């Protein structure tokens, strides 16, 4: 009558997943390599299991939320034949080939596998603000959607077990590159007498322009249409040099902007200085 | 009564500025090094002037919107004494020390100077979605704010003529780094059979999580508070390796992520793997600790 779910991995995100499943009223079994991280959840109604095999054998569905697929696959090695007749969902960020290999590891012991990628922070889990992408057999996603729906908005992205991970590689590239730019910006600003609290209203303004700019860049890349520029490659080839000089003056490394400059300069050298900045990423090939 | 404004520089942003000032009912004079670029604005009601001196002498306020301060200073040199008794606003992105240099060039010929930085794209200009930062004498900003308010939301950031540029250097760093990430992401997604149109709903979701994350990282940096992590440095140290491997496999250079990894790895090596990702940027220093 009541669905069973196991969560293996009780770092910040695995705690968040466990609390959401417990609030939904599922029977939740938890396991972590560092055992005592389960204690806060046992106080909230979770059941612990002492080993990965015992944890997976307790439920129809096991979610594995750990640092990477070396950790996932180590947990599956320890679990042995426990996945047989059960479903494993990988929720551990790694490459598409690791998601496919882990699918194979689970199938070769008689389990079924979905791969997922959580694209939102812990505060969002258990709300309509969370976004989780899934890949693998459509029917298996449909079979477990009822339990998984309490976690957030789910999107199935394809049959290929690696496809959620492929989205994750692209989306986390955008995310972490932006985070690197933000932390750099705060360092250089602070060296110029602008504390983070004073910058932040304006930094929110920059975040506010990204969606419409990205929409246009994506459309231009699909159209292969880089003409009629509103902001040219030659203009940013001038600007990025200023930004690097400012970094240098402040004693802050400029490696992200230096990499960017290399692409911009290669676009100018290729004869596309007059084109929209949608052209620059072409020069990232090699 | 009717305000007089000159725009010097008719690239895409100078055209946008000029259209917004004309749409507001101002008396707009325009000048560009390449004179043919003035025709569409003359049809909208702009006056054109043949030289920078004649352009600046036509108006109480001159906006200079060109690629950099080497171009600004070449235009103001050509204008000679035309700025005397008038106000020049630089709207051309460059360093704080170039903004201060240009301020002194204007003051040398008896003009007044504000430096400004436009922080939004051409479509926003003339709307409440635009943002322009200004630096220089507060009273001079106040004198011209009624004309300038037709371009967008305005922020005066202080009396030092370099200070709008200092914000610009920080904010464009964030912006272009993010654009570099985005263009890279599209190329790696395409190699993996995900076209830009299929990625974009999800990319908008990532943009949607940045502001609260940035607000937290800024508070932690101010507080020097990197503990009780919800996303640890050790975790991103693993993640960024995956990202770089995926770039390699797609035939795409991973320079930006490689640079980030070096900071992440240095933070782990400093014994801060369990800390929040707010700690990473410390390792960007090139100063002796
Ligand atoms: N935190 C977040 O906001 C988000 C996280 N994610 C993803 O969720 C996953 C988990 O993230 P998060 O909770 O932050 O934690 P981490 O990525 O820091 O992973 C820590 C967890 O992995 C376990 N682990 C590490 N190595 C091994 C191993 N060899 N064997 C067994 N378990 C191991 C840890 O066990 P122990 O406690 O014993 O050290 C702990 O449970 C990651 O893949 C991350 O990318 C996705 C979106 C957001
Ligand atoms: N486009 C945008 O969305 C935004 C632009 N900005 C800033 O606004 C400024 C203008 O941007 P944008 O319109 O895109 O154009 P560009 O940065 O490409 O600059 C082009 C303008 O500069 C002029 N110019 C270049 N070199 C010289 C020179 N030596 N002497 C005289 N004029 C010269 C060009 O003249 P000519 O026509 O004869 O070549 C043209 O008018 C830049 O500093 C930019 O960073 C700010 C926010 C957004
Ligand atoms: C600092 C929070 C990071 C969450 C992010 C979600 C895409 C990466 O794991
Ligand atoms: C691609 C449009 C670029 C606008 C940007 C505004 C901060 C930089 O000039």
């Amino acid at each position: 009558t009541t669905p069973t779910v196991t969560v293996l991995g009780l770092g910040p995100m695995g705690q968040a997943l466990s609390r959401a499943l417990l609030d939904a009223g599922h029977t939740v079994t938890v396991w972590n390599r560092t055992e005592s991280k389960a204690q806060a959840l046992r106080d909230r109604g979770a059941l612990s299991a002492p080993t990965p095999a015992a944890a997976i054998a307790a439920s129809d569905l096991a979610l594995v939320n750990v640092v990477d697929h070396d950790a996932v696959d180590a947990i599956l090695t320890a679990a042995g034949d426990a996945p047989a007749g059960r479903t494993v969902i990988g929720l551990s960020s790694d490459t598409p080939d690791r998601a496919r290999r882990t699918a194979k590891l689970v199938g070769n012991v008689g389990g079924r596998y979905l791969d997922g990628a959580i694209m939102t922070p812990i505060d969002t889990i258990g709300t309509r603000g969370a976004s989780i992408l899934f890949a693998g057999p459509q029917a298996l996603f449909d079979e477990h959607r009822g339990v998984l729906d309490t976690l957030g908005q789910l999107t199935w992205v394809g049959e290929d077990h690696g496809r959620a991970a492929a989205f994750d590689m692209a989306l986390l590239d955008l995310f972490w590159t932006s985070v690197g730019g933000f932390g750099h910006a705060l360092m250089v600003a602070r060296a110029n007498g602008i504390e983070p609290s004073e910058l932040m209203p304006h930094a929110h303004g920059i975040v506010g322009i990204l969606s419409p700019i990205f929409t246009e860049v994506a459309q231009r890349v699909e159209d292969d249409r880089h003409s009629d520029a509103s902001a040219s490659v030659s203009s940013v080839a001038s600007s990025v040099r200023h930004l690097i000089a400012a970094s240098r003056e402040a004693g802050v490394d400029a490696g992200l902007l230096e990499a960017f400059r290399g692409y911009v300069d290669a676009t100018v050298a290729a004869g596309h200085g007059d084109d929209e900045i949608s052209r620059i990423a072409s020069e990232m090939t090699t």
